[PDB]
């Protein structure tokens, strides 16, 4: 029975507005309602791994299992086996996959984080998972952001704290945060951005929801408006939006958007918004394709709307040579050229950089680069022909190609990482020199480049 090179990701996220659900959410798990939809005749289909977030949850974990499972085994008439559930105050992850599927998946990580400081902390943060699939490394983060049109800011603090302090994949993996530990990580959420619009909008908004016209009210998005400014989710990706706002509705129909200020609301208006959505961020030059991104409309229990989205994701073997595991395999090499680092940084110590990969027995170091002043005012590390040549554990093009490295450039002073970056070994060409490039980011924001050329040796 051969190992797979693709699976399909479905991602849920529902903020249940703290009631139980109706008894059917099925439209849900199949991507059925509004936006980009899953056709009629994958009904039968299941997807290899299920991953549901859920906020404002009032079940226990047993009882929402419990309606998940029964939920896919009508659909799929198959029995998921669960990988991980936590939960962080009403806030929970849930990740399911097919049965045959349950020797494939290890090292299965969770954890959450708690966002704010006294008054701010109680209720809010994020919860994932994470675990291996084969030769293949997958992050899920389910997160509730700060409520309100006039928190945006918050909204993105809380999202640098949960990306930094979020503790889950390869802990040797020690300069890196979970926006670089995965080949594929999925961020979705009651992320909880607006759209800016004035409040004596809020009729021509629902206005413009009725008539199926979301271009105006997009270009309001601060999700979208804050990642063109790149104040949030850098480097990440979200499929286009199609179905209506999922937020605020009357519950029991779908019919009404409650956007009015009450005693109930903080006396907070709260206009229409796409406050429910999955974004992803996958390693260079791998396969992934968002194929569902909407909205149900038929499960009205809550003032939210359940999101969907689906993907094929690109997946490895889990290989073995005659040599690696355990040794290298002295037909590999990976060579750098005329390498240099781009800092933003104002300070002057000495840099070095490591090299991190699951095709590296462990991470490598180099020498310190050679500090030059940039002639618009920055710092350029140089490494020359400096760095070194990385033994990795298989020569085999077929698993080579496929590797990733990420790159970590460090203070000589202090230790710290000053940027993170991620090379693909998905080369044009071996034996060949070739540009690569990676941004460098530090705690999710960009903090420079690195760029050089790479000459890759395979067995082939
Ligand atoms: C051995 N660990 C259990 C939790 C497990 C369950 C499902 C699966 F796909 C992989 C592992
Ligand atoms: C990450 N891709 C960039 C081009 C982008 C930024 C904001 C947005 F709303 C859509 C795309």
């Amino acid at each position: 029975q051969p190992e797979p090179d693709m699976i399909t990701i479905f991602i849920g996220t529902w903020n249940m507005g703290n009631a139980p659900p109706p008894k059917k959410i099925t439209s849900w798990f199949l991507s059925k309602g509004q936006g980009k939809t899953r056709d009629d005749s994958a009904d039968y289909i299941p997807h290899d791994i299920y991953v549901i977030g859920t906020q404002e949850d009032p079940l226990s974990e047993k009882e929402w299992l419990e309606i998940l499972k029964h939920s896919l085994q009508e659909i799929t008439s198959v029995t998921f086996k669960t990988v991980a559930i936590h939960t962080l105050w009403n806030i929970r992850i849930v990740v399911l996959a097919k049965p045959e599927h349950e020797n494939r998946i290890s090292h299965i990580c969770t954890d959450n984080v708690k966002t704010g400081i006294a008054n701010t902390l109680g209720n809010k943060g994020a919860v994932g998972v994470s675990f291996m699939f084969n030769g293949t490394s997958l992050g899920f983060v389910n997160s509730h952001l700060t409520s309100g049109s006039e928190k945006k800011l918050r909204r993105n603090q809380n999202y640098m704290n949960i990306l930094r302090f979020l503790a889950l994949g390869d802990k040797k993996l020690s300069p890196f945060n979970i926006t670089h530990r995965f080949t594929h990580l999925f961020w979705f959420g009651d992320l909880n951005y607006r759209v800016d619009l004035p409040t004596w909008e809020a009729e021509t908004i629902i206005q413009k929801i009725k008539q199926q016209q979301y271009a105006d009210l997009l270009s309001h998005d601060q999700l979208l408006t804050e990642r063109r400014e790149q104040k949030v989710f850098l480097h990440f990706e979200e499929e286009e939006i199609t179905f209506a706002p999922t937020y605020r509705f009357e519950r029991l129909t779908r019919d009404k958007y409650a956007y009015t200020k009450q005693k109930a609301t903080g006396m907070k208006y709260n206009l229409p918004s796409w406050c429910d959505r999955v974004l992803w961020k996958s390693y260079p030059l791998v396969h992934v394709v968002c194929q569902s991104y909407g909205s149900t409309s038929d499960i009205m229990t809550s003032d939210h709307s359940p999101v969907f989205a689906t993907f094929e994701a690109g997946v490895t073997s889990q290989f073995v040579s005659k040599n690696g595991p355990g040794t290298v395999d002295s037909q590999g090499q990976i060579e750098f050229l005329r390498c240099y680092a781009t800092l933003k940084t104002k300070s002057q110590t000495k840099f070095y950089l490591e090299f991190h990969s699951s095709c590296l027995e462990s991470f490598v170091k180099s020498q310190e680069g050679e500090n030059e002043e940039g002639s618009e005012g920055e710092l350029v590390v140089k490494f020359g022909e400096t760095l070194p040549k990385l033994k990795p554990i298989i020569s085999d093009p077929e698993y080579l190609l496929d590797q990733h490295i990420l790159i970590s450039i460090k203070s000589s002073d202090s230790d710290e990482s000053y940027g993170e970056g991620c090379i693909a070994l998905r080369l044009e060409a071996t034996e060949t020199q070739l540009p690569i490039y990676t941004p460098l980011t530090h705690h999710g924001e960009l903090t420079g480049h690195f760029q050089g050329e790479i000459k890759l040796q395979t067995s082939q």
